[PDB]
RNA sequence: UGUUAGUCUACGUGGACCGACAAAGACAGAUUCUUUGAGGGAGCUAAGCUCAACGUAGUUCUAACAG
């Protein structure tokens, strides 16, 4: 049956073969070659068999635990998938070597990974494991030679299989008839099933024989012989997310979290009491103690925006604006997330590294405090703070609660007990977002204590230039574009950017106990709430989390005492004051202060204490941080070097291994702050100016994604408009993108009052006004700019310039190629048209065609 | 051992511009820039060099792979 397969495979061209080989799901490994290149020796594999362990393991058609013995690693990939897992004791590995054959590269994704390189499987004799892993093959032109290396394997590998032995092997040879029989009578006795896996590629009749089952093959086998027979004349190109792999070496003292009792056993009773007709046994979490399950009734739905796609013909073959447009829809994307990264264990710092942290916040709340005091809010704002599209366990929206009238019957209650430091109901609710952060929702009745304990940060502005000197809040693009302006002026040395990876999910156990000296200054009810909300709910999670399994959809509860420890909402200010801190800390250990992070001493303590309220306000200038964004300029290079007390926090970098050196710019035009660089442009009046930039397919993509639950076609032709007027206001350097936003607002009708979203990082959104566009220019970017004595109107928009060529293109553009011309020339024909696609109204003219 | 895109190491073919000449991109319109030929081949020739456009033969390497 087979046989004429085979034969075929073989018959057909190397280029053909190449090409066939990747429609199918194909994980990504265009950063696995960089992986290699640049030397990253964690966080994403190569071996193209890790993403077929990866979907075996997590619906438990294997059960990886105990004893391991594997047979070829290849590069490492099924050797240290498995390494890191909560119950693999011991790991062996025994690489064949030699010329010819395929070599594992040392890496540091091993602590019980033990690998004698050179070491055929067949010096070994035979053994017997809990868990055995079959890679190792070698295809020929050829069946009978590859079918005799089947045989051969089969023949070693017989006495060492058994009932109690968990096995995935990954057949070569699986339509031969001896193979096939001998294949048989195994299955008659111990169990397993030669089944296909669609992120196994299509390069030959690679079967895995998996041992969680009992059935009989022929049909698989006759369905995949079938479908690979009609898969030559087929009537795609998909990238898949790489899993990621962590990095360090496992521990067993800081595995798993001790749930506490004494505060969650009335939530799980409540919990409990919804259902009570509510465990399971396949769930995947080491680090998260399940505590009871319910059953129940896919991923974010991804919106295309037409408006935009209508008019950028341009861009309408470039794949990275379409992929990040086109609908990416999977039943397993959230826990795929949510067991990548959150369900990662955190190495925890010493006693030296959260001692500083803990000084550090102290005296970072000494300087704040004497210029502003913490208000108890009111009850008017928490309405009134209803912004963003979010504005929605009986209903699920804000403005119906405060209708209901159950609310305060709810809250008071809680109040009540929030004085005493005891709560009953503080949970969360987790879902949604590819995406590879976690992002945290709040019971609403706990966000109204959440807000009356913590309402002041978003309010008061402690985290305003005024008292934060390193910021955003208070100060807009412009603004922050004319501070990295003055940064260079500053003395010092290079500009370093960086993006630390898995900022929610590595904020420990200490970084909490920060946040809490905010009660120093907090009085009366309000205080006893903070101490409540603090105590109660900041250092016990619980979470209610989907499991789709052919069983059923499962809601179960976990509960972990580490990581963020709010909602979306007040997490920005929290998580920029951590940034600050983070930076203070990592500039501390460039400089050279102290000589051991293991331990400490009250001198090093006092002069740490000294040195920042002597030169904190002039330290904090110099650095500019948003969010989990933040740009440096240190005094000294040899900030690059000192990583050792950054990593003790356990903080993991993305896109380079964690103790390769640093990567930074002297370039100032160049330095992602806010995830955009900055140009300069000078332009006719006699003054200079700023504006953002970056890669103009991201801008068109992230142009090219509508968000929210339900939709329309007004709100997009808004979104058009908006990000058409964001980019006038901002980018205005550009020909493509000012174009395409001259051609948006020609196109949508002008009497639409845009009121839309756009990003989240948005101080002065100028973009959602139906103002004059000319008058909403003139007053931000002539009258907006302190240091512009001359304010020169315009009345017409010949004046704004742009970049030059070069620039233009390096920061990508189509200039210089016949589409950006065809494009130009079409401006007529495409605003036109979809004028005539969106509506007729009248229209507001803001820049001349040609 | 190949398939497929590049590339350090060699030298030669061949060069650093002239415009109210012509044509095509950059639509902010400049001393406009860039690009190709017709006439000068900058009295007039040319290796060496700073670079790399072109080529022939690598005992030069990696890269989805391949065997
Ligand atoms: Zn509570
Ligand atoms: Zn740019």
């Amino acid at each position: 049956l087979g046989e004429k397969w085979k034969s075929r495979l073989n018959a057909l061209g190397k280029s053909e073969f190449q090409i066939y080989k990747k429609g199918i799901q194909e994980v990504d490994r265009t950063l696995a070659k960089e992986g290699i290149k640049r030397g990253e020796t964690d966080h994403h594999a190569v071996s193209r068999g890790s993403a077929k362990l990866r979907w075996f393991v997590e619906r438990n058609m294997v059960t990886p635990e105990g004893k391991v013995v594997d047979l070829g690693c290849g590069r490492g990939g099924w050797s240290y998938y498995c390494g890191g897992l909560k119950n693999v004791r011991e790991v062996k590995g025994l690489t064949k070597g030699g010329p010819g054959h395929e070599e594992p590269i040392p890496m540091s994704t091993w602590n019980l990974v033990r690998l004698q390189s050179g070491v055929d499987v067949f010096f070994t004799p035979p053994e017997k494991c809990d868990t055995l892993l079959c890679d190792i093959g070698e295809s020929s032109p050829n069946p009978t030679v590859e079918a005799g290396r089947t045989l051969r394997v089969l023949n070693l590998v017989e006495n060492w299989l058994n009932n109690n032995t968990q096995f995935c092997i990954k057949v070569l040879n699986p339509y031969m008839p001896s193979v096939i029989e001998k294949m048989e009578a195994l299955q008659r006795k111990y169990g397993g099933a030669l089944v296909r896996n669609p992120l196994s590629r299509n390069s030959t009749h690679e079967m895995y024989w998996v041992s969680n089952a009992s059935g009989n093959i022929v049909s698989s086998v006759n369905m995949i012989s079938r479908m690979l027979i009609n898969r030559f004349t087929m009537r795609k190109a998909t990238y898949e997310p790489d899993v990621d792999l962590g990095s360090g070496t496992r521990n067993i003292g800081i595995e798993s979290e001790i749930p506490n009792l004494d505060i969650i056993g009335k939530r799980i009773e409540k919990i409990k009491q919804e259902h009570e007709t509510w465990y399971d046994q396949d769930h995947p979490y080491k680090t998260w103690a399940y505590h009871g399950s319910y059953e129940t009734k896919g991923s974010a739905s991804s919106m295309v925006n037409g408006v935009v796609r209508l008019l950028t013909k341009p861009w309408d073959v470039v794949p990275m604006v379409t992929q990040m447009a086109m609908t990416d829809t999977t039943p397993f994307g959230q826990q795929r997330v949510f067991k990548e990264k959150v369900d990662t264990r955190t190495q925890e710092p010493k006693e030296g590294t959260k001692k500083l942290m803990k000084i550090t916040a102290e005296w970072l709340w000494k300087e704040l405090g004497k210029k502003k005091t913490p208000r108890m809010c009111t009850r008017e704002e928490f309405t009134r703070k209803v912004r963003s599209n979010a504005a929605g366990n009986k209903w699920k929206s804000a403005r119906e609660a405060v209708e209901d009238s159950r609310f305060w019957e709810l809250v008071d209650k809680e109040r009540n007990l929030h004085l005493e430091g005891k709560c009953e109901t503080c949970v969360y609710n987790m879902m949604g977002k590819k995406g590879s952060r976690a992002i945290w929702y709040m019971w609403l009745g706990a966000r109204f204590l959440e807000f009356e304990a913590l309402g002041f940060l978003n309010e008061d502005h402690w985290f305003s230039r005024e008292n934060s000197l390193s910021g955003v809040e208070g100060e807009g693009l412009h603004k922050l574009g004319y501070i990295l302006r003055d940064v260079s002026k500053k003395e010092g040395g290079a500009m370093y950017a960086d993006d630390t990876a898995g900022w929610d999910t590595r904020i420990t156990l200490e970084d909490l106990k920060n946040e809490e000296m905010v009660t120093n200054h907090m009085e009366g009810e309000h205080k006893k709430l903070a101490e409540a909300i603090f105590k109660l709910t900041y250092q016990n999670k619980v979470v209610r989390v989907q499991r789709p399994t052919p069983r059923g959809t499962v809601m179960d509860i976990i509960s972990r005492r580490d990581q963020r420890g709010s909602g979306q909402v007040g997490t920005y200010g929290l998580n920029t004051f951590t940034n600050m801190e983070a930076q203070l800390i990592r500039q501390m250990e460039g400089e050279g202060v102290f000589k051991s992070i293991q331990h400490l001493t009250v001198t090093e303590e006092i002069a740490v204490q000294n040195w920042l309220a002597r030169v904190g306000r002039e330290r904090l200038s110099r650095m500019a941080i948003s969010g989990d964004d933040c740009v440096v300029k240190p005094l000294d290079d040899r900030f690059a070097s000192a990583l050792t007390a950054l990593n003790d926090m356990g903080k993991v970098r993305k896109d380079i291994q964690q103790w390769e050196p640093s990567r930074g710019w002297n370039d100032w035009t160049q330095v992602p702050f806010c995830s955009h660089h900055f140009h300069e442009l000078i332009m006719k009046d006699g003054r200079v100016l700023v504006v953002p930039c970056r890669n103009q397919d991201e801008l068109i993509g992230r142009a090219r994604i509508s968000q929210g639950a339900g939709w329309s076609l007004r709100e997009t032709a808004c979104l058009g408009k908006s990000y058409a007027q964001m980019w006038s206001l901002m980018y205005f350097h550009r020909r493509d993108l000012r174009l395409a936003a001259n051609a948006i607002c020609s196109a949508v009708p002008s009497h639409w009052v845009p009121t839309s979203r756009t990003t989240w990082s948005i101080a002065k959104h100028e973009w959602m006004t139906t103002e004059d566009m000319l008058t909403v220019w003139n007053r931000v970017w002539i009258q907006e700019n302190p240091w512009m004595e001359d304010k020169t109107p315009v009345e017409s928009w010949e004046e704004i310039p742009y970049l030059g060529k070069r620039e233009d293109q390096w920061c990508g553009s189509l200039i210089g190629l016949t589409s950006r011309a065809t494009w130009a020339k079409n401006i007529q024909t495409a605003i036109n048209q979809v004028r005539s696609l969106i509506g007729n109204e009248e229209y507001t003219d803001y820049m001349p065609s040609m």
